[PDB]
């Protein structure tokens, strides 16, 4: 049985401390961001040499498509739309990466060589990436984009590594978040959130560094919070970082749960706790980065949450009603029908 209870008092908590509130971006802007970057996006997708040499299922991939442009407006409030659209295309990659079950081994037997002397990867997936990251990394200083570029390359053998769906050895304490930080893509979000065109690389150095080490656990530790409803009773999704505290700290899911809601917690109110009183435009960009991430999954039918929504929304307990009424804030912003902004399908402008 799930921990509704356990759950919303968290997530009420973590809201509080983050100061979920209401934000100067209307729904109006919002439609005009998400159909930019889906049609931008779309497009590349749509190319040949892309609809080639990505091997995905078509119905995934505009799905998936659709959740990382939501993911993306929703939280790089403050970029441009070029750079949300190009975003969106490096992000809709790295998605759609944990769809390969080919072992990568063969494809990376002379990675550094052929990267070395510039010949075309052997693993397609790093042809595409490479090829069409200069659009992300433009918007970039040489600091951030490094930091792009490695995140990348850890997201890589954090594929790698989970195609063995493995939790960890029985006692391996430190294997958790050695696999989370991989697959996390923290330095990358972390380090996107700067463009070359709003901030200065080099006066901010302290604070950018900061907010990417901050806000690499922060980011993959909310993800994992909201995402333990859907993953639940998934038994298909084995590896989580919650089931792998529990298989390699040995421990009671209840206790791992316990783990991630305090990390988060105290990720978060060390995050406001040293943005505050800082640069009001990188703290602006920090507090958006987290109402939005927040607010697109409690928005996202992926996570589901409007199922927790449906089963709470009659009780006169405190978290029950403050997590409807927060629910309920976001959806006022974010509940936009996909119909307003992605289309036409990929598929479409892929016959085309």
């Amino acid at each position: 049985n799930f921990p509704t209870e356990y759950f919303l008092n968290t997530t009420v908590r973590l809201l509080e401390y983050i100061r979920y509130r209401d934000s100067n971006y209307t729904r109006e802007e919002r439609i005009e961001n998400l159909h930019y970057a889906y049609n931008k996006a779309a497009h590349h997708f749509a190319q040949p040499r892309q609809q080639q040499l990505l091997k995905v299922d078509p119905k995934r991939l505009q799905a998936s498509l659709q959740t990382i442009v939501g993911m993306v407006v929703y939280s790089w409030a403050k970029v441009s739309k070029e750079c949300m659209a190009d975003l969106s295309i490096h992000y809709t990659y790295t998605l759609v990466l944990d769809d390969s079950k080919d072992d990568p081994y063969p494809t990376m037997v002379n990675y550094f060589d052929d990267l070395q002397a510039g010949r075309e990867q052997a693993h397609p997936w790093w042809a595409l990436v490479n090829e069409h990251f200069p659009n992300v990394l433009r918007h970039f200083g040489p600091f951030c984009s490094l930091n792009l570029i490695r995140s990348t390359l850890d997201f890589f053998e954090g594929c790698w590594i989970e195609q063995y769906n493995f939790g960890g050895f029985p006692g391996s304490h430190d294997y958790p978040q050695f696999l989370r930080r991989m697959n996390g893509l923290g330095h990358c979000v972390g380090a996107s959130l700067w463009p070359k065109e709003q901030f200065n690389e080099r006066s901010l150095f302290l604070e950018i560094t900061s907010a990417i080490a901050q806000m690499e656990n922060w980011m993959v530790w909310v993800n994992d919070l909201m995402s333990f409803y859907k993953e639940f009773d998934d038994e298909r999704d084995q590896i989580s970082l919650v089931k792998n505290y529990v298989v390699s700290d040995e421990i009671s899911l209840h206790e791992a749960l316990e783990k991630l809601t305090q990390d988060t917690l105290h990720s978060s109110k060390q995050m406001v706790a040293v943005f505050s009183d800082k640069d009001p435009q990188v703290m602006d960009t920090i507090e958006c980065f987290m109402h939005g991430y927040v607010t697109w999954h409690l928005c996202d039918r992926k996570y589901r949450l409007s199922e927790i929504y449906e089963k709470v929304k009659e009780e006169k307990t405190e978290d029950a009603q403050k997590f409807c009424k927060f629910y309920e804030q976001a959806a006022n912003v974010g509940a936009v029908s996909p119909s307003e902004w992605a289309y036409p399908p990929v598929a479409q402008l892929a016959n085309v």
